[PDB]
């Protein structure tokens, strides 16, 4: 009756810029809703919060910030959401989340040359997701995307480095590589095949990075 | 000509709430200007910035935030200043600083119950000061001073836990314990005495947490 168990499932999309994360998670969520499964759609960065408004401005080059300043904002933005998320998952509501601490590490080490550990430390103790679908597109695949170049990191050479740093996570048992250069529909079914593989049962919360 | 040495000295004050840090540093700056040193007065948190504004609001109880959200903001706030303080110290301007990283560790783990290491990590890599002046007073000492209680940690029980965690720095190279229970001018005196002790010569930059 004093229950502290995670009851929803936590699903994260990771990927390079414009890689289809909104496209996929919308659909996943939509699929989850036609199957008696409850789910909230989240995303990082959340540009609505105080902290979030500053991240946005950085991304849009309306301001500039130092590497370590912006990195810690991205991380704080995830912690300002931990209760929300924890609450949802306690209640049995699934969370499908577009970007997370991986983005944080991939981007900052890749694009801003920060040290990976340094980059990881702030995000330690955030809730561990049950799965990450890394939508995988090659950096030069991305550029053909509709709004490519409008935001700070969307330059081929930069994505090129971010693509390489993302492999820092390939060895995780929840890291699921998805070849994302396809028909939206194909990618979608893979995700589905993979989400029903998971068994629905209550369990203790886990935290990064362990 | 391609020179990256530190030519200014960098002095932090640490202490519990309302200990006399602003007071003691207005004095040290005054003194430094007389005896011909160029010096800039800084303070943390710097409430005036996009981030500081959020910290301010937090401290006044105009918002709440998770512990981790706020702690990374305190850190971010110092990183957004490093470019400035590095330029100053590069040129030979001294920096006198009201509060720094130590505040972040002592407060966060003491008042908020965060893991020490985790608290330090985000500050790892900031410029190291030369000397820290800790204005030691007993935890219940300061409670009569003009505005005490207006801001979040200004509770006797909370001060005690902070006092215990500041000890984690107590007997270190750069750490200088000052009995700040005294009349202002006697405190000032003991500071100047240790300040005259400094060697003025250029040197390598040092970083937290070495
Ligand atoms: C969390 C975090 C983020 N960042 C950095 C990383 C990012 O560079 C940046 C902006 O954050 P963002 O999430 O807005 O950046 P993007 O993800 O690039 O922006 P999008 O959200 O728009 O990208 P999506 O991956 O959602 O792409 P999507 O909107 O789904 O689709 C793009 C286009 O492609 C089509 N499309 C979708 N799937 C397709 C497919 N399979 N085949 C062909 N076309 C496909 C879509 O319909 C759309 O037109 O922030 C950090 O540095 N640190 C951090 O901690
Ligand atoms: C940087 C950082 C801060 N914090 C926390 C620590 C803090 O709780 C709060 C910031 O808050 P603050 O630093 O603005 O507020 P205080 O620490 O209380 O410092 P103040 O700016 O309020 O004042 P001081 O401590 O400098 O005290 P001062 O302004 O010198 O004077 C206090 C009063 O006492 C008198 N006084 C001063 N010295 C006296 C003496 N020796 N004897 C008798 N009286 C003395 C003065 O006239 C004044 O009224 O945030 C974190 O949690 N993490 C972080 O990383
Ligand atoms: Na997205
Ligand atoms: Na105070
Ligand atoms: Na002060």
């Amino acid at each position: 009756m004093t229950d502290d168990k995670k009851k929803g499932k936590f699903i994260v999309f990771e990927g390079l810029d414009r890689s289809g994360k909104s496209t996929q998670s919308k659909l996943l969520v939509e699929y989850l809703k036609n199957n008696n499964v409850e789910v909230k759609h989240l995303y990082f960065p959340n540009r609505e919060t105080g902290i979030g408004q500053i991240i946005s401005k950085y991304l849009k080059m309306e301001n500039s910030m130092s590497n370590e300043t912006i990195h810690l904002l991205f991380s704080a933005n995830r912690w300002e959401h931990m209760n929300e998320i924890k609450s949802l998952l306690l209640k049995g509501i699934w969370v499908v989340c577009d970007r997370y601490a991986y983005s944080g590490v991939a981007y900052s080490s890749g694009a801003l040359n920060l040290n990976k550990t340094w980059c990881m430390n702030p995000d330690q103790g955030l809730i561990k997701p049950d799965v990450v679908f890394y939508l995988n597109v090659p950096p030069n695949y991305a550029q053909n995307r509709s709004d490519y170049g409008e935001e700070i990191y969307e330059k081929v050479e930069t994505q090129k480095k971010i693509y390489e740093t993302y492999k820092h996570f390939a060895h995780e048992d929840y890291w699921i590589n998805i070849d994302a250069t396809r028909k939206i529909e194909d990618i979608h079914n893979d995700i589905v095949k993979e989400v029903t593989k998971i068994k629905v049962e209550p369990e203790e919360f886990n935290f990064l990075w362990s």
